[PDB]
């Protein structure tokens, strides 16, 4: 998975990333001459503990092989160290609904929910716990393509027993994955604006919940409460949101 410098040409910045700005690129490679890639930089990389962390995304990307989870390509391991990676064209998930709000039909938006729930349901099988489902880490392949795309606490995004008792399981993933499916049905507006964080978990406490967006099938906002059952033990599985997803897709694409 060592990749030479030479072999990469970094081009225009298409993004920021937890460590550092993203860029895309291409790749030469004995395989293929020209291959378009993402390339994660990291800013502080000199340091071994930064360094360290960056790279682990890596080690973990490269565990998984699914359709809607983001590909490794490669890793640079010397200063300035870059993760190569495929290369989603349409960018930030977020950004992309809000810039195309108005020609996203709903059928649209559960497809990403459902692809979503199927790289989910997957991770679950593998017994991988993701601890940050949200919109900001999700990337656009295509208008009919998302793709998980990344490996302060996000409390707005968080289950009570998260924010709670620190604690982070396959059922937490599942609440904050209702919140990323509101994200997606919100046109990427972020949950819960002029809230201070600090009230977020009086709010779940007293039995408050994110509203049902508008144009939001009540079948998906049922599926978003489930989700969000205080108790983690009445929360569904993975499997059982991706058969549902499906249900609602089909029923939204006979519309």
């Amino acid at each position: 998975y060592e990749i030479q410098r030479e072999r990469i040409e970094l081009g225009r910045c298409i993004g920021e990333g937890q460590f550092g700005d993203v860029h895309q690129g291409i790749y030469m490679s004995p395989e293929n001459p020209a291959m378009a890639v993402a390339i994660k930089t990291c800013k502080n990389c000199t340091s071994d503990s930064v360094r360290e962390k960056f790279l682990q995304e890596a080690l973990t990307m490269r565990q998984f092989d699914h359709p809607h989870i983001v590909k490794l390509i490669g890793v640079i391991t010397e200063n300035p160290v870059w993760i190569i990676m495929e290369l989603c064209t349409l960018g930030e998930l977020r950004s992309f609904l809000q810039v195309r709000k108005f020609s996203l039909d709903l059928a649209s938006l559960i497809l990403y929910a459902y692809q979503l729930s199927t790289a989910l349901a997957y991770l679950e099988s593998k017994r991988f716990v993701h601890r940050d489902i949200a919109a900001r880490n999700v990337l656009v392949s295509a208008t009919d393509c998302v793709k998980l795309g990344d490996f302060k606490l996000p409390i707005k995004w968080m289950a009570p027993e998260s924010i709670n008792f620190r604690r982070f399981t396959s059922a937490s993933d599942v609440w904050m994955f209702g919140v990323c499916m509101w994200e997606i049905l919100m046109h990427g507006v972020k949950p819960f604006q002029g809230v201070k964080n600090n009230d977020v978990i009086g709010r779940i406490e007293n039995g408050e919940r994110l509203p049902m967006p508008p144009n939001c099938p009540p079948t998906l906002y049922s599926l978003m409460t489930k989700c969000w059952a205080y108790d983690p033990s009445r929360r569904p599985r993975f499997t059982e949101l991706k058969a549902q997803l499906s249900t609602i897709l089909e029923e939204e694409k006979l519309q």
